[PDB]
Order: structure tokens, then C-alpha cells, then sequence
């Protein structure tokens, strides 16, 4: 539980926005790329686990799931490759809830900044400081530490 | 002190590394950037603070700590912008022995990537997960959850 992940693309701008969602948790990290692709995937990934212990990561498509350089990345950081079926057909529905959730905050931001990038890590934190009481950054940090404990 | 972060600018390979240490854990977090401008800086921040609970930053130099767009994200953000100034003599030490550590994992990986962003988050990974037992990655979430708790 508390070391598991999942991978989430969505599009804006004409863009590519990946996610990954502590699933536990609802905590997330996001970045701005010109286009989904293993590399972009596999450095994301890196980046990652570099910054949490991520054990599993349930990937967000087949392309993603067959990439050798998402297999290496996974491999390099002792990640858990996992496909990202929703055996648990609520799963659909929570990251199409939070793609609709990020894109509004994304709008409510879009003009404080020139560049998409910005204003996708400014929902980034929006998203991980909101109150619903916890936040997701909260909620993150005691999963993993009552983990380690 | 659970909120407390030091920027650090080192260089390599032509190139800049820009660092924040979270000072309770020795944590890390790094980016790759062609020169360390307000922009650069400030976005950095904005990311670090998406991620983790930043309540204050000791800027790296003076340019960062004058710069009206840093002082921009750590305004949005909520993080109160301080300088960097070690009154404690051992701070230079300890940020001139971090760099001296992460430019060594970097030469102990670069081979294993063609692009120095990328042997930089591997060395990011390493530092983080080094058991000295815990690691900076265990010390920063007991930490960060202790003072939620
Ligand atoms: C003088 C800065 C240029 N922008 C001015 C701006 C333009 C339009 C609307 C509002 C603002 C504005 O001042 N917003 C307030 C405020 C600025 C700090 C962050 C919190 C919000 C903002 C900005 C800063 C860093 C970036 C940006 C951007 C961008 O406009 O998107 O884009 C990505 C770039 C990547 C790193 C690199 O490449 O250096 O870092
Ligand atoms: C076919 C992939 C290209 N590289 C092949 C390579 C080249 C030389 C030596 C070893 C390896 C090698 O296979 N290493 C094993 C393994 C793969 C990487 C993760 C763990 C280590 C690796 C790589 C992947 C993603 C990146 C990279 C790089 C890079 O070489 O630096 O650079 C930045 C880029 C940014 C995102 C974007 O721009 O898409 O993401
Ligand atoms: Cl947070
Ligand atoms: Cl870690």
C-alpha cells in the first residue's frame, strides 16, 4: 500500500501532462511533455523514485508497459512494473475525476503564468495542500512513515 | 526546522546543478539548468514546494535572495525567503562536502546515461536512499510526520 503508484496522461494545450498518483493517498506529481514517450516516461519515473519509495508502479498504458526504457528505469530504480487494468472498476473513474479536478485548477491559475508548465505545478500544489481533515501531503507522509515505523 | 531548506548551486559538465537540502534530513531534491537565473530558481521552488511542506528557504546567493521572481514564487507558495548566510561556520563545510558526495555518485554513474539530467536524478536516488541506520529519505518523512502528529 503505502509504496504504490500509478501512471496517469492527460492532455492540455496540445500538450502531455503525466501524473503519478500515490494511490493511498491521492498525493500527486506531475510534469509538462511534448509527448508521451518511453524515454520521457522512464526519466520521469527516475525522477520519482528518486523522491519517494516508490516499490509498484501500475503503468498508464500498454505502449509504456512494453517500453524496454520504462523496463530499465523501473529495473534502475527498483521499481515493480505493473499493468494499470482497472481490476476495480472505480479506478476509471477516480483518475478521470482527478484529470477533471487538476484541468480546473490548471484554469483557475492558467494566468499567472505565460508557460504550462508552471501553471500545471501551481495545481500540483493546490492539489497536494487542499483540505478534504487532511491534505494529500499530509496523508502521504504518515502512510510512509507509519510504514517505515 | 521540519520546514527548512537550503538552496546550493553547484556546476559540472559546463552546466548547472541547482540543490535543495532539506536541513533536518540532508534529503535532496536537483535539477539541471543551462544557468541559474530568477526563473530558473523560482520555478525550482515552486516545484520543491508542490512536493514537500517548505516553510522556509535559505537562498544560495544574493542574486537568488534579491531576485523580484523569486521572491514572487516564494510568495506564492508561502515560504519565507531568507539569505543564506552561514553565522553557524559549519554549514559551508557540510553544503562544500554534499556537492563533493553528489559530484562523486555522478562520476560513479555517468556512464550509465548519455545526458547529465539524467545521471544527476540517479545520483538524487542514490543520496536519498544511502543508509548512514536510516536514510535521508526515512529521516525526512519521520520528520515531516512527527510535526503533523
Ligand atoms: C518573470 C517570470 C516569467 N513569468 C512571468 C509571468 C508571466 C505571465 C503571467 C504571470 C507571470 C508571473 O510573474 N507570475 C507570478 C509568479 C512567478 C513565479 C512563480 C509563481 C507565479 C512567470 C514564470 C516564472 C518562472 C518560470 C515560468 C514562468 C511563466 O511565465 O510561466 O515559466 C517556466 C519557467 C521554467 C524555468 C525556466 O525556463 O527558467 O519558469
Ligand atoms: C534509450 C534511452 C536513452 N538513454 C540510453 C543510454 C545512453 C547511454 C548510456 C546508457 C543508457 C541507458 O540505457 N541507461 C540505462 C537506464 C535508462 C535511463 C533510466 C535509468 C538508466 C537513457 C536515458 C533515458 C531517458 C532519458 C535520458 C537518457 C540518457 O541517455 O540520459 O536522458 C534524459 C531524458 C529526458 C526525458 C526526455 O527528454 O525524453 O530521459
Ligand atoms: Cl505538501
Ligand atoms: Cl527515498
Amino acid at each position: 500500500s503505502p509504496g504504490i503508484w500509478q501512471l496517469d496522461c492527460t492532455h492540455l494545450e496540445g500538450k502531455v501532462i503525466l501524473v503519478a498518483v500515490h494511490v493511498a493517498s491521492g498525493y500527486i506529481e506531475a510534469e509538462v511533455i511534448p509527448a508521451e514517450t518511453g524515454q520521457e516516461t522512464a526519466y520521469f519515473l527516475l525522477k520519482l523514485a528518486g523522491r519517494w519509495p516508490v516499490k509498484t508502479v501500475h503503468t498508464d498504458n500498454g505502449s509504456n508497459f512494453t517500453s524496454t526504457t520504462v523496463k530499465a528505469a523501473c529495473w534502475w530504480a527498483g521499481i515493480k512494473q505493473e499493468d494499470g487494468i482497472p481490476y476495480n472498476p472505480q479506478s476509471q473513474g477516480v483518475i478521470e475525476s482527478m484529470n477533471k479536478e487538476l484541468k480546473k485548477i490548471i484554469g483557475q491559475v492558467r494566468d499567472q503564468a505565460e508557460h504550462l508548465k508552471t501553471a500545471v505545478q501551481m495545481a500540483v500544489f493546490i492539489h497536494n495542500h487542499k483540505r478534504k481533515g487532511y491534505s494529500a501531503g499530509e496523508r502521504i507522509v504518515d502512510i510512509i512513515a507509519t510504514d517505515i515505523q
